[PDB]
């Protein structure tokens, strides 16, 4: 009810995305989510932005946790069911598309460039996600946050590393608390 009771929710849900499994990838799910923000915060994006990739896999987890779905690499469409939640929760609707967009960005670039670039757990994930980018280039780069999701994705792939320290999800309850009000 209030935004506070609100993520205090999320924050639960993100502490529990700890003890799952690694669903491919070199680092759990908490520290892949951690170490996004940490880029995006980092390196002077805004708010929206830093929020955008701390909750951009929340859906591989938030209704089901059913990683079978890509073959044991995740939950089907994920960005669609974390930018749903968030929606939700109130969040807004350029957190929401950003989100959304963090799998076309992988469809684009791989069809722009990269391949070798994602991670192994990644490249599968592509083969239940509608695989390359055909046209689609086209309706894609006609988004506004076009720049923008790309730059979800980069530090999307960058936040795989083993054996790196960074702020907790308490450290972004400030944050959280004042998107949702706005
Ligand atoms: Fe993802
Ligand atoms: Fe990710």
């Amino acid at each position: 009810l209030s935004n506070s009771s609100k993520v205090s929710v999320l924050i639960s849900l993100l502490e529990k995305s700890r003890d799952l499994d690694y669903i491919g990838e070199a680092i759990n799910q908490l520290e892949h989510s951690l170490q996004c923000a940490y880029f995006a915060q980092r390196s002077g994006a805004d708010n929206e932005m830093v929020l955008a990739a701390l909750l951009h896999d929340l859906g591989h987890y938030c209704n089901d946790t059913s990683f079978e779905d890509m073959g044991g690499y995740g939950v089907w469409q994920h960005e669609k069911v974390g930018a749903d939640y968030l929606r939700g929760l109130g969040f807004s609707e350029r957190v929401a598309c950003l989100i959304e967009g963090h799998v076309a960005a992988k469809r684009y670039l791989v069809s722009s460039k990269y391949l070798k670039n994602l991670s192994d757990a990644s490249r599968k994930t592509l083969e239940y996600q509608g695989g390359p980018m055909d046209g689609e280039r086209r309706l894609f780069e006609e988004r506004e946050d076009f720049k923008d999701c790309l730059k979800i994705r980069a530090w999307d792939e960058k936040g795989k590393q083993t054996d790196l320290k960074v702020p907790g999800p308490e450290h972004y309850r400030k944050m959280m608390e004042e998107h949702l009000s706005e």
